[PDB]
């Protein structure tokens, strides 16, 4: 039943009870495992009223006053409400300790040992795409805090019954235009072209840079989306510089402060709200390795490596390893020069190692997925790499969505 | 859709539905509510006629056969054999095809696109331990060739109806000595401290240089292991140098040509054999990453940073990256040099995509293994990063077996 999880580098072993509280299930069968795909093939009362009560549990249990009579009163008041409205409400407290803990339930991601440390806006008093802006500015600008970044999430009135959700259309708040040109390529991220043609159909001006940040496409319930533009002095940016690499700050490279995730859905209590945007800070691989040198995306290895004057003829010489690490060198110089929150693989991978074990003692295990924590440069020079982890699925939990459209 | 997993590649946007994995009959180790893919090793007639039959079919499917009089013969000969004795016997050619397919369903290996072309040596004669050494002798002069490789493998007998097993007590065919020493680091390969161990309590005379090839412990049905030293002439091996840092040559590191996996059980129709050690050629990163940078192996990291004048006292200069791509380059260049087959992971992981296409068109699917087929470094640069997979297991098979001591 419970598996046994081997750290290959040391030669220890844990085992994993925390999985026994899994009540929903992943993609993975006897048959075949399906742990790498992405995505889920996927995307009443009795069912949400256990979840309701799990959760409540969950969080008497977490100030330790399990059984007191508050415990006892507020499983009354959640009953209640359900059975009356067939929906009910978190108190700013609970949701609190819920976005903490969706954030620590989740298996993507590698920077969970901040997890006690989320400011946490309570922004379901909202009932206009226009409050929505406000509270998105107000978000990144504590978010930024000149900087010196400070994990946080926002939260939106939760789904209903009766009526269209509050969404944010953007996949983050801060992504750059992907322009498809004649010429079948894409200018800027391209990413962001399906997101940059749903900005211009609403009534946007476009830029020609590589670099234009988008606005954002809100929608209050049953309502069309609505265009705002983020003011420019909220959006924090870093243009990239080499350490010794002269020439390489010509290339005109750049990248946003804020990694804040706006497109997923945040699950506490069987209750879900369907905008909920949170950040922290980057990781140097996500913007080095991936968003530059990612094929699909600014796909910049080959000019960096014709920089270099590198033998681009052949795989052997390692012109994409060689030119990769001094990508990654120069976002991390760069944050590092413009006084701006980053961590490199690294140290949060073995951050990451610490978090495990603090998970273990406190809760019996921690659900991780390997292909998402292993950094996509220098995986086996990681700690993580050469540790056995078991994914599955907690609730609290940020989950996928549909897209809107 | 298709009720079989739907399978992305995030490169290129494109789409498939592995039906391949429906011919799964052996049960991995994941469930609904929770994935353990990243474990390394997670854990009667009418079961053997099942196996065999299934087997048999396989046979007569690849040779297009499949209904014919020779066909439901062969079935025949097979249940009445096993009817008579327990167990039954492969003809040569059900022997070739089941290796070859034991390669094409191995999960793990990423080199897969030669499949097809593996020389398979017949041993199922071989009656002494000592014979055993010569045949093991005849594959390595055979696959090594002077540096040109050749994939091949040697069947020793199967398993038999309570008669002792054949066993390479050897994880390869070649390896360097681990000296476990008194202030207790390890001289050598730390993979290999237990098998140096046994191998001086059978008699070796160990030596004390950080690259001594190991003799090799030969077990024959009922008898103790003999020992076999190789005579050094057959063990070709490549000087490490870099092309462009002079001093790299100066560190005296070296590493063996032959990759032989010696102690895997080949399961074929039931029939299991316990010795049938294989061979292919290197992929740079099991050298110049795994085995010589791994903290738990050779662990060369810091001394070669240290050389290269790096600041290893800040994990953000980046210093483990850059070593590891100057040992993973030396690696090349030195095997390149010196005429002896290897190959980059970036030639390779792009065969294993073509190898992917191949398959689906043949079989509709090929099991991976998403952690093993990613190489531990770069992996994001290469193509089967962005390529999800599915992986289970199918028969004939490569699998793990319990050490024999
Ligand atoms: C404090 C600094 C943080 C760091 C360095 C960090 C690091 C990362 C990284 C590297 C990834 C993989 C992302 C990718 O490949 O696109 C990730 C994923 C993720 N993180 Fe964090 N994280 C941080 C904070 C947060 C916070 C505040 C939350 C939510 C409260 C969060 C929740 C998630 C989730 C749900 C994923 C999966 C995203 C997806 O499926 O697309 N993380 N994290
Ligand atoms: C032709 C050149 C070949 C290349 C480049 C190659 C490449 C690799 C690599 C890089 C691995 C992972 C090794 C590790 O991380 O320790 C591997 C694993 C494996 N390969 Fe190959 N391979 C080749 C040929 C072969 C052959 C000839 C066979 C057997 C007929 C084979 C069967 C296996 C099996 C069973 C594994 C998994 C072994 C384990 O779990 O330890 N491969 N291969
Ligand atoms: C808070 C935080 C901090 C930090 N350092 N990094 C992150 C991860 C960022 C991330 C952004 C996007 C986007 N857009 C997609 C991903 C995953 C890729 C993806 C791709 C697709 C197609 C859908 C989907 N839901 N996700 C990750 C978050
Ligand atoms: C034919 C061929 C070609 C090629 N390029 N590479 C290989 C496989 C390499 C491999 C070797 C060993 C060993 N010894 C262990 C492994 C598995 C790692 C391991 C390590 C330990 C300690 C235990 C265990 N069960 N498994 C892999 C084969
Ligand atoms: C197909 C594969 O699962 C996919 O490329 C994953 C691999 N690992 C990842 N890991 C992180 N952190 N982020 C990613 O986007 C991915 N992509
Ligand atoms: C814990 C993890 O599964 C383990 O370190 C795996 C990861 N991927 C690997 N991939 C290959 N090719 N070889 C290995 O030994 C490993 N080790
Ligand atoms: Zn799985």
């Amino acid at each position: 039943k419970f598996p046994r999880v081997k750290n290959w580098e040391l030669g220890s072993i844990t085992y994993d009870t925390l999985c026994a509280q899994s009540q929903q299930d992943g993609p993975c069968t006897p048959r075949r495992c399906l742990g790498s795909l992405v995505l889920p093939r996927k995307l009443p009362a009795e069912q949400l009223l256990s979840q309701a009560r799990d959760f409540i549990n969950q969080y008497y249990s977490s100030i330790k006053r399990s059984g007191s009579q508050a415990h006892e009163e507020r499983l009354q008041e959640v009953e209640a409400e359900v059975a009356s409205t067939g929906t009910y409400h978190l108190r700013e407290s609970e949701l609190v300790f819920g976005a903490k803990q969706a954030w620590r339930n989740a298996p993507r991601c590698v920077g969970r040992i901040q997890w006690g440390k989320l400011q946490v806006f309570d922004a379901r008093d909202c009932s206009s795409a226009q409050e929505m802006f406000t509270y998105i500015c107000n978000h990144i600008k504590y978010a930024t805090n000149r900087g010196n970044l400070r994990s946080a999430i926002t939260v939106f009135p939760q789904r209903a019954p009766g009526r269209g959700d509050f969404r944010i259309w953007n996949s983050q708040l801060v992504r750059y235009a992907g322009y498809r040109q004649q010429d079948g390529s894409v200018r800027g991220d391209p990413a962001n072209v399906e997101i940059t043609e749903l900005c211009i159909q609403h009534g946007w001006t476009p830029g020609n840079g590589r670099f234009d940040v988008l606005p954002l496409l809100l929608q209050a319930p049953d309502e069309a989306p609505e265009l705002f533009v983020l003011p420019p002095e909220l959006v924090l940016e870093v243009p990239l510089e080499h350490p010794t690499l002269e020439w390489f700050a010509a290339l005109g490279l750049r990248w946003y402060a804020l990694p804040a995730v706006s497109n997923m859905l945040l699950e506490i209590g069987g209750l879900e709200f369907s905008a909920a945007p949170f950040s922290g800070w980057y990781m140097s691989t996500e913007i080095g390795t991936r968003n530059l040198c990612d094929p699909h995306r600014y796909n910049i290895l080959e000019d960096v490596a014709v920089c270099m004057d590198l033998d681009t003829r052949t795989t052997s010489s390692l012109w994409k390893d060689k030119a990769a690490v001094e990508i990654n060198l120069a976002v991390l110089h760069s944050f590092q020069l413009a006084k701006v929150t980053i961590v490199d693989h690294h140290a949060a991978t073995v951050s990451f190692m610490k978090h495990l074990d603090n998970e273990q003692k406190a809760r019996g295990g921690c659900p991780a997925d390997w292909a998402w924590i292993v950094p996509p440069i220098s995986g086996s020079l990681t700690p993580v790499f050469h540790q056995e982890m078991v994914n599955y699925i907690l609730s609290p939990a940020f989950r996928y969505q549909p897209d809107p459209w």
